[PDB]
């Protein structure tokens, strides 16, 4: 335990992590229940949500969203480039997951989920007693020290990811949608997947929430010759509004996780 320890300590912060073997069921634990803020982490259990109402609605995916008046948010580089002719719903979960895209994370929770209570459901939906997500974007990134607003663990993280992919609410059609987008993923290259041998496919999704040094990242890690995933979940905050996160923190974190669970 070391190891995790001192980095945690030079950090000057709180690192979480979560992570098992889906074969084995070797699991590791460094603060796995503790709570920290979801940031965009969110996004990839909202997208799993829109294909469910895919699959209990065949042709949601494939549904236009009109948006052409909407004021954008910040950092909704997908949903600005296509605000005139507008984007398919499919379209909308691929961005906000792959991007981190938030006009289309608010625009799948106004038409479709139901804000974000309706993410809540959802994720209780899959037995996920740990995450709540309370505010829209952008006010849900504030991180504020011991506000369990918009939070979950990175076990529950881990356990809600594991769920989407082993055959419990989407079904072989949309977990293979589903984890292509994770595959897919662009703003992952310097967490968990710095920390993931070449070869290893990796989906993952990050959040940064741009104050009190928090970011996030999870993910599933198929070591190959359909081996049960890897599961990584891994979460970090800071006291200080002003502290910057560490990307290399949650890659030395994720090499630590998969060295005692693979």
């Amino acid at each position: 335990n070391k190891n995790m320890a001192d980095i945690e300590a030079a950090f000057e912060g709180r690192v979480g992590v979560y992570a098992i073997n889906t074969g084995s069921g070797k699991a590791y634990s460094y603060r796995a229940n503790e709570r920290f803020p979801l940031c965009s982490s969110f996004k990839a259990f909202l997208a799993a949500a829109v294909l469910k109402m895919d699959q209990d609605s065949p042709g949601v995916l494939l549904e236009k969203v009109n948006y052409h008046n909407r004021t954008m948010e910040p950092h909704s580089p997908i949903t600005e480039k296509f605000q005139s002719q507008g984007m398919a719903v499919g379209e909308l979960a691929a961005a906000t997951l792959q991007y981190s895209d938030n006009g289309a994370a608010n625009l799948l929770m106004e038409k479709y989920i139901k804000g974000p209570e309706g993410m809540t459901q959802f994720m209780n939906s899959i037995g996920d007693t740990k995450f709540r997500l309370d505010r829209w974007e952008l006010d849900l990134n504030s991180a504020i020290p011991g506000d369990e607003r918009d939070t979950s663990t990175p076990k529950a993280v881990a356990e809600s990811l594991n769920k989407l992919i082993s055959n419990t609410v989407l079904d072989n059609y949309h977990q293979e949608i589903f984890k292509k987008w994770m595959i897919g993923n662009t703003t992952g290259d310097n967490r968990i997947r710095a920390a993931v041998p070449d070869g290893w496919v990796v989906g993952d999704k990050t959040g940064t929430c741009g104050k009190y040094g928090t970011a996030n990242d999870h993910a599933f890690i198929l070591q190959g010759n359909n081996a049960a995933p890897l599961i990584l979940s891994i979460y970090t905050t800071r006291k200080g509004e002003h502290m910057k996160h560490d990307d290399e923190v949650i890659a030395k974190a994720a090499r630590i996780a998969i060295e005692n669970v693979k």
